């Protein structure tokens, strides 16, 4: 319609209860791979916990959405949908 919006799914496998999953629903100008974080201590005691860990997006691999970039990055990451997969470094 006249707005725009893409959804991302990322996957996490390690906490002291460690995740497989993560989807969210992400708008064409909104940065939520950063929402993991937060999701991390509310979904630390079913899903993963320490969001320290190295994130790489696109089936094929081909982009990482690792912390080291910054905020604007899913109107670069989100072209088309956003998969990622989180390993926890610690």
């Amino acid at each position: 319609g006249s707005s725009d919006c893409r959804i991302i799914r990322v996957q996490m496998e390690l906490g002291e209860d460690g995740s497989v999953y993560k989807s969210i629903l992400v708008t064409s100008q909104d940065k939520a791979p950063s929402v993991i974080s937060r999701v991390l201590k509310k979904n630390n005691r079913d899903s993963a916990v320490a969001s320290e860990f190295e994130l790489v997006q696109l089936l094929p691999g081909d982009r990482e959405l690792t912390i080291p970039h910054s905020a604007n990055v899913f109107y670069a990451m989100d072209g088309a949908s956003h998969d990622f997969l989180l390993r926890q470094r610690r």
